[PDB]
């Protein structure tokens, strides 16, 4: 579902990275798959993609799925990983991530 804006070769060797459970970091994952260098309107196509439906948040059960985007047969991010990866984005601590978070996590 990134074909154009992030390229296969990134999105390989981010997976493999954290292939073991436990061993994901969103930043890690950010920072090698390319996304931290995009721009505004790739960052948004990003963000659509990852919060599945149109509720316009990234629910934590869609968080959990956040590989699966990438790549369809990924694993699913533990519940660990999942608790990690949105405590830090949800700011607004409402339990999900919005766009403004998302914007502004993908920058931090
Ligand atoms: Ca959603
Ligand atoms: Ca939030």
């Amino acid at each position: 579902a990134f074909a154009g804006v992030l390229n296969d070769a990134d999105i390989a060797a981010a997976l493999e990275a954290c292939k073991a459970a436990d061993s994901f970091n969103h930043k890690a994952f950010f920072a090698k798959v390319g996304l931290t260098s995009k721009s505004a309107d790739d960052v948004k196509k990003a963000f659509a993609i990852i919060a599945q439906d149109k509720s316009g948040f990234i629910e934590e059960d869609e968080l959990k799925l956040f590989l699966q985007n990438f790549k369809a047969d990924a694993r699913a991010l533990t519940d660990g990983e999942t608790k990690t990866f949105l405590k830090a984005g949800d700011s607004d601590g409402d339990g999900k991530i919005g766009v403004d978070e998302w914007t502004a996590l993908v920058k931090a």
